[PDB]
């Protein structure tokens, strides 16, 4: 949706943006942070957990992809799927302890499709 030129496999030029902006909005959530002010610094890692998505829900898999270009690529999808990890506890710790009455808590994943 912008053009630019025939080169990039496609899907690497979406994984070199969304982990510059997955990590330039994140380095923004810790500093607000520490400014003081917990309301931004919410808000800041609720974008930043998105592209971290939008990078590692990429096609990273070819019987026919032998390229340097993948190697650094397949490096910094990784940097992401271990930084999500991450920022999901400082998101939680953030809520948890703004709100003084509740903010999303009793949740119990469906551990089974059935109990029985």
């Amino acid at each position: 949706g912008s053009s630019g030129s025939s080169g990039e496999p496609a899907e690497i030029k979406i994984i070199r943006e969304a982990y510059k902006k997955a990590f330039l909005f994140v380095n923004k959530g810790l500093n607000t942070d520490e400014l003081g002010q917990k309301e931004e610094a919410k808000n800041y890692y609720k974008q930043g957990i998105g592209h971290l998505l939008r990078g590692i829900s990429i096609s990273s898999k070819e019987s026919e992809h032998t390229g340097p270009g993948w190697e650094s690529a397949r490096q910094m999808q990784q940097k992401m799927k271990e930084t999500l990890q991450n920022v999901r506890t400082r998101l939680e710790i953030l809520e948890k302890g703004l709100a003084t009455s509740l903010q999303n808590d009793l949740q119990e994943v469906p551990s089974g499709p059935s109990s029985g």
